[PDB]
């Protein structure tokens, strides 16, 4: 039966690596990678350059559309120093390291001949406050769909794909678990933005950021292997963030393992998981690419949409 | 504030048209459109012939796409007589006049230098058929999301464009208002494929026909616009297709101009008016281009998607 999709496996993939240079100590690569990933530059090679040269392969012909309308309503061409901005999605659930895979995929691509400015964003700066959040009565459910601003993140998105000379975009902190009063990201007409996030995948009854999307990952695994990495990253936290005197989370700190386990099995339980199920999850079937995951966090299957 | 679209009116849209020839007579032209449409041939230059253009600037650029991912998955090139189908959506309310710029559109682009095999299928040989409805008791719902097959239709698109020798279809009667016994619509590898529909452009938690498109079509004009439309055709067939004492309608050639008025509110109050509102409507802000018709059925207005 045809299909829409390709599967492959590391040994097929990697082989559509090609000249792809590595420019990347293992060092630099640690620098990349947060609490509980495992990414080594074996996993780079024969997995993130196949994909950066195929995302490469594509501003190229991705740029002709925009041209083509561009022709089409007879505008004075484009301007080189300054072409469509090429937009890449990377979504996935909590804890299955999406922020590593857009770290190392920034990274790759922003050391590319002509250094391509490669901005990378994140969804949380666009949750509503926890006041505003408390207003809504949702602050149990940060993560899904309402408890951020679509508006202004649409807003965003589009102010940087249309052209715009800066755009700014609200802070998070995950150590006061809450928005930064005046703090902001200006992104500067990158040819690169990464826009990294739980829901950014999803379709709805307006425009939406993933309609700008050129190209998107989805970082997926096992929904009782993402549990699993949850709840070890949060034992693990309790020397590393929440040990924090100011981490919103200090008294996680002091729990038992016991107590620590039964604590973050709860959080995933009555939101993290609800979440990925029922919003997360059914997005999945339209990013271009899929990393899937195994126990051991290392990719070993993808699959790509070839229509 | 920037933006994702570019509205226009003739004026700006006809200029757009530039060489782009006309290769339809006032004759064929007529043979194209359905009861109540107005198209003639000045509309078919100062708004059709623009449009086609367009597309055409797109099917070349829209091909370097798939040749880039052909590229890095280092396969070989891709016969010229073959290309990837360019799948073209067509979407709008009932009697919006979809069926009549699907038509013309079809027209336009088969008649171009090489003559490229340009097949139209509309949705409803995807319906269920009536045995079926009655069966989910969905015989008052029929052009809502639910009435389809939709795997089937997805089954069909994808089999179009994923390169296949030949698709097959099931074929709708609006005579005997169901689904013809062994009638079948064949298509053979086209170069484009125009599908035209209610709810083509919808999304959803599994990958669809409209994330198929390479390009899409929403027929809109105002809501009370087209409930007119709609009772006014309803009675101009008690002539035409109702009287024929086989139209599963039959009965509705003897009501009275008044009884006619009164049956044709009531199905739109009860069917097509919700699903506009429910299903429809909502998918219009995906549509790569918007043609708003007025009162008159002329379109005197675009909305054009660059980003
Ligand atoms: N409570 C927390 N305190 C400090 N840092 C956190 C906390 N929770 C998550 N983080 C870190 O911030 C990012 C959150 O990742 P998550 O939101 O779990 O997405 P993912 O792991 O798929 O990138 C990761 O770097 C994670 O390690
Ligand atoms: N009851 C009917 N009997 C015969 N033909 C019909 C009937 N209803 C609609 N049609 C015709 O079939 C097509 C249905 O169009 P509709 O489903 O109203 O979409 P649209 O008018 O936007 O193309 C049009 O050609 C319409 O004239
Ligand atoms: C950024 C948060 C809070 C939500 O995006 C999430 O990434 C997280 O790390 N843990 C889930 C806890 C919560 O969502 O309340
Ligand atoms: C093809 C139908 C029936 C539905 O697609 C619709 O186009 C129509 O012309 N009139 C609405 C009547 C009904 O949908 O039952
Ligand atoms: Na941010
Ligand atoms: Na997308
Ligand atoms: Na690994
Ligand atoms: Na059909
Ligand atoms: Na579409
Ligand atoms: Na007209």
């Amino acid at each position: 039966e045809p299909s829409p999709y390709v599967e492959f496996d590391r040994r097929q993939w990697r082989a559509l690596r090609m000249s792809t240079p590595l420019a990347l100590t293992e060092e630099e690569l640690v620098g990349l990678r947060g609490l509980g990933e495992q990414i080594d530059l074996l996993e780079v090679e024969e997995v993130y350059l196949p994909l950066a040269r195929l995302i490469h392969l594509q501003v190229a012909a991705r740029q002709r559309l925009f041209a083509a309308t561009a022709e089409f309503l007879g505008e004075p061409q484009q301007n080189p120093d300054r072409p469509v901005p090429f937009i890449i999605g990377v979504a996935g659930s909590v804890a299955v390291g999406k922020s590593t895979t857009a770290r190392v995929l920034q990274a790759l691509l922003a050391r590319w001949d002509h250094h391509p400015r490669v901005d990378l964003v994140t969804t949380d700066g666009f949750l509503y406050p926890n006041a505003e959040l408390q207003r809504r009565n949702l602050m149990h459910r940060k993560g899904f769909p309402e408890s951020y601003n679509r508006r202004a993140l649409m807003r965003f998105v589009t102010s940087v794909k249309s052209g715009s000379d800066y755009a700014c975009a609200p802070v998070y902190s995950h150590l006061h678990y809450d928005i930064i009063p005046g703090a902001e990201q200006v992104v500067r007409h990158p040819d690169i933005l990464i826009l990294e996030g739980l829901n950014v995948l999803q379709t709805g009854p307006t425009l939406m950021v993933s309609d700008l999307f050129d190209f998107s990952l989805y970082v997926d695994a096992r929904i009782e292997d993402i549990e699993q990495w949850y709840v070890s990253r949060f034992l693990a936290m309790r020397t590393t963030a929440f040990a924090d005197p100011e981490s919103h989370f200090h008294h996680y700190a002091a729990f038992s393992d016991s107590q620590a386990v039964v604590a973050a099995r709860e959080i995933w339980r009555t939101i993290n998981r609800p979440n990925l199920v029922e919003n997360i999850l059914p997005t999945r079937p339209r990013a271009t690419l899929v990393l899937r995951k195994d126990a051991d966090h290392s990719i070993n299957r993808l699959r790509l949409r070839k229509l």
